[PDB]
DNA sequence: ATGGTGACGCT
DNA sequence: AGCGTCAC
């Protein structure tokens, strides 16, 4: 009890863009604004491949990888906007760009930690300590929250969505102990304030909306933003966990919507996450290992200590291509100018990262897929990154792959190769 | 024949 | 080092 962690030292956002490449599309073509639409790559095969989708768009059950031709079958007045393609390949600049955008934006409030093309993490502790001390024990008004849900509120003893979110607000706010400064869900609420002001600055300065998640920890944040999306933000208070949990299917948990959630709900014989406090921490453990035993006992509890990592830049700065089916290349000259293109795109990539951000990388990785195998990829191999030349670059792996070819004719590839992959990593100061 | 990414863990 | 998992 009086040495019981509860995991409430922190608090921690996740703020996650809606249907992000489709708002970046969306602000450059007004066109496709407040319309069914998505975003499609590759237009020959089936239309393209579906990578986003707009809200209306999800209404008639479109979907990403959908191929488009079959999601206009759902939706035969879906929009489309096209990746751009340079040098025979899909070309992901613009949305790279605009994430840029968005992260500088909330760099402003707290350190962020990038953790994707489209979200970061917050630690706002520091934040809402200094907030705490100008709110000088005054409560905290309703209309500094126009977008909050209180997840499990209302409760206890209006039939629109609007009323529902405004009826759980008025209930948490009127529990709310402003004169303690320490208090974990006044130090919540005061996370979500500062939320609005920063999800409010992305959307005034990109024209970019987003949701958010607000509680103790990155994976409660990340659960919480997606609660309420699109374009609303959502605090998940420590004692909101029991309910929450107690039907939240494993698989909903970041990191457990793979195999290893999977062998949780086998070997166990559970559904949800709740269940899992059923469990000493030495049975997760026996089961899942020291670290995710350790992890699972803690989380179902709500408990995650997982930091916010200060880091803004991705770490790797990669090129890739899949030449599927009957279009895997047979011959060395095709492989060569396919990792030539690779390494051009790979080279003005890295030269203006060098420029921006006073670095440079100083390992290639090569990685290849061949047919008939089934693995992502087949083979990875590394070698020195020494300078930004495109053609150095493709020669180099070239290089490191060559004797994968079983060929005995010199001018065959055999197996043919279903995927190319360059990326450059292992950045120093410059 | 979604594809083109990116972070991190294990041995 | 090279392979694998998990995810946006
Ligand atoms: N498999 C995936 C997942 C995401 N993405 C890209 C396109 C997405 O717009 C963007 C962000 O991913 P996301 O957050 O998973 N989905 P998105 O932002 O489109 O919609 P929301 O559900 O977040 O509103 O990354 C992709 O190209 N391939
Ligand atoms: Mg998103
Ligand atoms: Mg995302």
């Amino acid at each position: 009890g009086p040495h019981m962690a509860t995991g409430q030292d922190r608090v921690v956002a996740l703020v996650d863009m809606d249907c992000f490449f489709v708002q970046v599309e969306q602000r450059q073509n007004p066109h496709l604004r407040n319309k069914p639409c998505a975003v499609v790559q590759y237009k020959s095969w089936k239309g393209g491949g579906i990578i986003a989708v707009s809200y209306e768009a999800r209404a008639f059950g479109v979907t990403r990888s959908m191929w488009a031709d079959d999601a206009k079958k759902l939706c035969p007045d879906l929009l489309l906007a096209q990746v751009r393609e340079s040098r025979g390949k899909a070309n992901l600049t613009k949305y790279r760009e605009a994430s840029v955008e968005v992260m500088e934006i909330m760099s402003r409030f707290a350190v962020i930690e990038r953790a994707s093309i489209d979200e970061a993490y917050v630690d706002l502790t520091s934040a809402v300590q200094e907030r705490l001390q100008k709110l000088q024990g005054q409560p905290i008004s309703a209309d500094l929250l126009p977008s909050t849900y209180i997840e499990g509120l209302p409760q206890g003893p209006t039939v629109q969505k609007e009323g529902m979110r405004k009826q759980g607000l008025f209930q948490w706010l009127d529990s709310l102990q402003i004169d303690n400064l320490t208090s974990p869900d006044l130090q919540l609420t005061v996370g979500a304030v500062i939320v609005e002001e920063m999800r409010a600055a992305i959307e005034r300065e990109t024209g970019f909306q987003c949701s958010a998640g607000i509680s103790h920890n990155k994976v409660l944040a990340k659960l919480a933003c997606g609660l309420n999306k699109p374009n609303r933000q959502t605090l998940v208070s420590h004692g909101s966990v029991p309910q929450l949990f107690s039907q939240m299917p494993i698989r909903k948990i970041r990191s457990l919507g793979g195999k290893l959630g999977a062998s949780v709900i086998e070997i166990l014989g559970i559904e949800y996450m709740g269940e899992l406090t059923q469990f000493t921490e030495s049975q997760l453990q026996s089961h899942f290992g020291e670290k995710n035993g350790s992890w699972l006992y803690a989380m179902c509890r709500g408990i995650e200590h997982d930091p916010v990592k200060p880091r803004q830049l991705p770490k790797t700065i990669g090129c890739s291509k899949n030449f599927p089916g009957k279009t895997a290349l047979a011959t060395r000259e095709q492989v060569q100018w396919w990792l030539l293109q690779l390494a051009q795109e790979l080279e003005e990539r890295l030269t203006k990262d060098r420029n921006d951000n006073d670095r440079v990388a100083t390992q290639l990785v090569v990685s290849i897929r061949v047919q008939g195998d089934k693995r992502l990829s087949s083979l990875r191999r590394c070698c020195a990154l020494t300078r930004y030349d495109a053609h150095k670059m493709s020669h180099d792996a070239f290089t490191v792959i060559k004797n994968c070819n079983t060929s005995g004719i010199q001018t065959e590839w055999s197996p043919p190769l279903t995927m190319l992959f360059l990326c450059a990593t292992k950045f120093s100061a410059s």
